[PDB]
């Protein structure tokens, strides 16, 4: 009764791994940052100096 | 010959899941409506008004 009761084991341990991929690769997901993007550059009002 | 038997009928089991899965994964594809995309606006002709 060897192989029926091998095969059962087998069953469960694929399924459990699967699930676990799942979880793992939807955290990974959403998981970027990225950037902003500086507004246009800023209208010179005045440039002067003094002592 | 407990061992002789048992393989014989784990070798049929799967043989038929997977022919059964081809059937489901074929049937699943070619299964996308999709999308037209209008055409280009409309050129217009006159815009009026009366009482």
């Amino acid at each position: 009764v060897s192989p029926v009761i091998a095969t059962l084991l087998l069953i469960l341990i694929a399924v459990a791994a699967a699930v676990l991929l799942y979880t793992w690769v939807s955290g990974l997901s959403a998981n970027v940052a990225g950037t902003q993007v500086t507004g246009k550059s800023l209208t010179l009002i005045q440039a002067t100096w003094a002592r």
